[PDB]
Parts: C-alpha cells; structure tokens; sequence
C-alpha cells in the first residue's frame, strides 16, 4: 500500500546521506575509501574471519585463472567440467566430510534444492510436507510457491519444535526449512529438538548456513556439522562462500560424501545446477585455497582472533546479542531518521555501520547492523566504541 | 524418468557426460588419457573465452582491487570497479543495466516484480509466457502466478497474444529473444506492432542473442529497436558469446532510474545475492570495450562464414538460419549417444540430447558455430560425420 511512500523516503533518505549507494574502494584493514579520499572502517562487513583480505585466496585465485587462461569452468558451458572444478568440490568435501557442489550463489543451491526436496525424490519418492520456519532468509521462503507445486507446504512461528512435532505426527514424511544461524533475533536453529525429531520420526532437514559456515565450528564445518559430527542422509546444507568463507559462490551439501543418489538426482532435474553456469576459475582457485586453510591452524587462530573482539566489543557497547558468540549486534535506534543520521555521523568520524529501516525491518524498529570480524584491531573497536559514545553526548 | 537417469547413466558411461576435462586452446578439450578433441558444443560464440585481452583485464581487475568482493564486505555500496562495468554495459547497450551473478538471477528479481504491476504504474499485468520460454523464467511461473493472471501461449502465436491484448487493460509478453531449441526467433515485427497499439510489455532473454546478433553486438531486439524503449526489458547471460561472467538487467533507457530502483528495493537476488567478484567484472569492462571496436564485426564475419561453411557440408535443423545452433538429429537415444561416443575418439565433442533434455525420440547431438573455429576444424568434422554413415 502507501507504505511504499514512506519505505521510498528512507531508501532516498540513505542515499542522499551517502550511508547507503556509495561507490567506495577496498582499503586494506577492513577499511573503505571515498573519492574525497577519506578512509572508514567498515563495522558491517560480512567476512567474518577477514579472508577477503588473505594473501594466500587471493593470489590462488589469480593463479587458477592464469593457468586455465579461460573464465568459465565448464569447457564452454558443455556437460563438461575442468580439472578445477572437481577439486574444488573435492577439497569442500573434505572440509565438510561430505558430497557438495559448488553454485555461482547460496541462492541458486536454494532454487535447485528446494523443488526437489518438495516433490520426493529425496525422500525415497514420498513428497514431504514442506515447513518454513517463519524467519527463513528469503532465497528460501520466497520458493514456497514452487514447493506448493509439488507438495502441501507449512509455515511455523519461529523455532517452535511443537508445531514441527505435531506435523510430523500427522504426516507420514516431513522437510524442515530454516537457517542454522538468524541473522536477526539473535536467536539459533534448536539444534537438540531438531535432532530428535529427525531420530523419531525421520524429518528431513534443510539447513541455510551463510553466517554459520567459517564462523563457528571446527575448522569452521558450521554449527550444524559441528553438533552432528558426521552429516546422515536426512540433512541437507546450503551455505554461501563469500562471506567468511572468502571467496565466491554457494555450495550444496548434499548428504554423505560416498552416496551419489542425492547429488545424481538433483543435477539431473531443471534448477540451476543444470542450466545456470558454474562458478568462474578464480573463484574455484579460492575456494580450492579457502579450503586448505579451513584444515589448517590458521582457522582456530582467526576464530580465537574473532571470539577476542567478540568480547571486546561486548565489554564496550551495549547491543542485541550482547554475549553471543554470533558475531551479529544490533544498536537499536528505532527512528528510522534516528538511524539514518546516526549512520552519516559515525561514517563521517571513520566508521561504516549500515542502517535498518523499514521495510528492511519492522516500523519503529530501525538500527545500525554490526558485524564482528577478525580482522578487527583492538584500535579499531576501542575508538569505535569512543565515537559510539560521544555521539549520546 | 527412470529411463531418462537409465540414458543419463549411459552417457556417464560412455565418457560424452559428466567427465572432467581440460581446456585446451584452439577451441578445443584434453581427455585424461591425452586425447586432444574440437569442442563442437561449446557456447562461446565469439571465441571470446581465449581472448587474452579479456583473460588480461580478468587478472588486471583482480590484482589491483586485492579483493574478491565487488561490494564492501556486502554491505550496500559497490566497488568503482562495479560502477565502471555496469556504465560500460550501459554505454554498450544503450541502457541502464545491472549486473547479477547470473541470468538466473536477473530472471528471479525481475518477473516477481513485473508480475506485481510495480514495473506497470500499479496495475499487474497479464504475465504472458511462451511455450518455450527458457526454464528460469518458465519455472517462475508460479511466484508470478501469486500476484497475477498467468497464461502460456503457444510458441510464437501473436494472434492469441493480439487477443489477449485487446481482453486486458496491461499484458506483459515474456519469452527468447533466440530459442536454442527450434531454430526459431521472436517475432519482433509483429511484438512492436502490438506493443505500439496496446502498450504491451516486451520481456526478453537475450543470452543466445548478445554479441553473437546486431551491430556491436547488442542483441536481435536492440538492433532492431535500436533505442529501448520504456516498455521493454531484457535479461541476458554474459559467459555466452559475451566472453565475461554473470549476468545483466537491461532495465530501459539510460535516463530514467525507476526501474532499477523498484528492482534494487524489492526483495529479491539483487539486493540480497552476492555481487559479481572483480575478475568478472573487470573481465566485462574489456569486453564491452571490445564490443565498441572493430573486432566485434570482424569475429562476426568470421562466425558467418562458418555457419556457411557448416551449411554446406552438413545437413542438420537450423540449416539455413543465421543463429549458430544446428541440432544433427538421430531419434534414437543409443544411436545418439553411441554417434557422440564415436565422435569424440575421432576428434569432435559434441553434445547429445537425450530424454529427458529432450522428446523421446528426438535425441541428437547439439552443435554450436563459434568464431574460433578455423575452416579446417568444420571440413574435418564433416567427414567424420559423414564417414559414421558408413
Ligand atoms: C544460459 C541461459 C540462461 C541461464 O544463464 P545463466 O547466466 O547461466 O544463469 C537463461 N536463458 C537462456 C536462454 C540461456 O541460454
Ligand atoms: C548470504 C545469505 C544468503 C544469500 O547468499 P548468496 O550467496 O549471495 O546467494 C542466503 N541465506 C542467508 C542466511 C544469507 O545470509
């Protein structure tokens, strides 16, 4: 309706305070430069470990395209793949301990996954009723429709293992659809229920990974596989690689590394993994490199670097989530001009942090959006904490 | 469908599916075991994907930047990099444009939207769709279907779309520019004819159509069109003859923003899906750069002379067209699959299409003409395939 008057403003609003649609460059340290030349750093950067800036990925994926001398890893997008490819997905599988394909988005794997999921080809031809949990990101619950084509789909209040238990009592197969960890709420998929459904009555599912992969676990498998230890039959990863993770594209985990009946099955339907292009060679060179890393102590050394200005942070500014470990914090403004200015006025003392305005989230509700990452000074937090503080002065 | 993973496993068996090979330059794949063979499949149209002043700006593009990312960590501002190769597109095309990681992409965060009447002052159109739209579109249907009418017209049929436009106050028309399957074209007289009299709105995917037809190689509908029109959108892929990565946009004209900002507001893959990384984008600046100099026409000469040269040795569907697909059919799957087989130990991948990808019965091998192709690759070809009638 005429809610879209008022959302319009706050999208202009941002613009013409330049905290939001800015052309700014990549600074090393986390850092983001601007055509007058003045450097900020960057509180919202979703690469949680700070790898976007590792030598080691970025001179790996210069070097995968040097090599092949071609861009795109199929051999001209032919049922084919490069050498490169399958060692890509080789050296995931080995960091998860399962069977993954790579796609050029978190988004894609959702749209190849999802119709299948719904129409009972992975679960042994019995169509499964598909269940949203309500704050599922939307490369997921924006497919509902395609799902409804193939199956009865639900959705359920947020983590609410009740109503999944009753449903599944009723039904004779289940899918549940949510994230591993919500970027907003603070709050986290109920890991031991879920796992006992899945025990008692065989329930399907279906975890969204972005901000859980890298960022927790370890050799940062996710939150998932770090509780479950080995992946079973009757769970299905989806995850993003290029936040925190370093590189580029998303990933299918389809289940087991030594059964290829899920993977089979999915490449063999209409969805992206068949018709949408593979991922170019340098992102699989990054991956390749990510991967390797990942295995190595370098992952525990940047997940303790990562925990330290977790808790930095935490002892210098109230926020939501204050005393995670998800490295995710909301400063509550409220007004959505609140926000907005409060946005200009940090940028212009050094410090990016992106404003959350209606309709991003709800009326009355708007605030700044932190990300913690390793790549965090002490220096860097302290003095934001300083201006953080000066500015409710 | 059984049958169809029962033809799929074949295929894998037979090496012409699913197996792992190297680029090879001259157009062409090594095997494992050293068999060197000429891609008679491959989409780069151009030949674009061994340009190495494309590969060189890829690189370029990567070292100075030092990062992957073509946003800021993903918050919501963009690298100059992104902002220079969505101007050089918008310079090319005459156009506004955006980039996505995919046509995928561009086809998830458009229809939605289009279908909601946002695109059409506020009144949801009619979301007509041909036959044989491409499946990125086609399996949207049901996500439009949630905020308006959705029909499905037979391929090509401008009297029931004529019909339709005369029974409903907005229609949009959602379809290929070049379909891969058929040989066929859209009927660009007959759409502008009924766009001028209804204001019907032209939705096109470009990806076999860009750099490949047109001056500068703008695509079939621009270079009839000539300036787009605020009516018209059109959705390509860029690793297709373009010789880039990803995906673009191309909104309308250069001068009006709405659109791009109804799309970039609207919950979708363009706001919350990853940007193109820097190789890519700076991979689409030299191209567009090359697009703009005379190369273009000159890899288009060559690209027509080996549609002709192709004609005049084999017989295939498309025989004739100035599109560069040609479909050798052979009906059986075996046949089909047995033919690619004996293909690629004598020198020549080219795809097969069996069940599911195609009818049953309608299996046959799938070739693409390329600028890249020297004259003797296709002559050689040629006799190969006419010496398996023997
Ligand atoms: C290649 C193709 C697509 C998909 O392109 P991607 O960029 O790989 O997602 C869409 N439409 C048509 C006609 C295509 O040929
Ligand atoms: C990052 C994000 C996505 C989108 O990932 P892309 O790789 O850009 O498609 C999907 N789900 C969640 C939870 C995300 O945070």
């Amino acid at each position: 309706k005429k809610l879209r008057h008022l959302s319009d403003g706050y999208w202009d609003s941002a613009a013409r305070l330049g905290v939001h649609g800015a052309v700014l460059q990549a600074v090393p340290g986390g850092r983001l430069s601007a055509p007058d030349g003045r450097v900020a750093v960057n509180m919202s950067s979703y690469s949680y470990l700070g790898l976007d800036e590792s030598p080691r990925i970025i001179d790996a994926a210069i070097a995968a395209l040097r090599s092949n001398m071609v861009l795109n890893s199929s051999l001209g997008r032919v049922r084919m793949t490069l050498p490169l490819l399958e060692e890509a997905e080789c050296a995931l599988g080995d960091l998860f301990g399962a069977d993954v394909a790579t796609l050029n988005s978190c988004s894609a794997a959702a749209w190849a996954t999802l119709p299948v999921l719904a129409s009972g080809l992975l679960t042994d031809g019995v169509a499964p009723v598909m269940v949203f949990d309500k704050r599922a990101h939307f490369c997921m619950a924006s497919l509902k429709s395609l799902c409804a084509d193939e199956t009865r789909v639900e959705t359920i209040r947020h983590n609410d293992v009740d109503a999944l238990a009753d449903i599944c009592r009723k039904n004779k197969r289940v899918a549940y659809v949510c994230d591993s960890v919500y970027s907003t709420g603070g709050t986290l998929a109920p890991l031991e229920e879920l796992f006992a459904l899945q025990k008692e009555f065989g329930l399907f599912l279906y975890f969204d990974e972005a901000h859980s992969t890298s960022v927790i676990g370890d050799m940062g498998r996710g939150y998932v596989l770090d509780r479950m230890g080995a992946i079973n039959d009757s769970t299905m990863l989806i995850t993003s690689l290029n936040k925190g993770f370093g590189a580029s594209g998303g990933a299918i985990v389809f289940g087991p590394r030594d059964d290829d009946r899920k993977r089979k099955i999915i490449q063999r339907s209409s969805g992206p993994l068949m018709w949408s292009q593979r991922l170019n060679t340098p992102a699989l060179g990054a991956i390749i490199e990510s991967a390797k890393l990942h295995r190595s102590e370098a992952l525990p050394e940047l997940q303790a670097k990562l925990h330290s200005n977790i808790a930095l942070f935490d002892g210098l500014v109230r926020a939501a989530g204050q005393g995670n470990s998800v490295p995710i914090r909301y400063l509550e403004l409220g007004s959505e001009v609140d926000t907005l200015e409060a946005s200009a006025y940090l940028f212009d003392n050094g410090f990016y942090v992106e404003p959350d305005f209606f309709p991003i989230v709800s009326r009355g509700a708007a605030g700044l959006r932190a990300r913690i990452r390793s790549s965090m000074s002490t220096a860097d937090i302290e003095q934001f904490a300083h201006v953080w503080h000066k500015l409710g002065v």
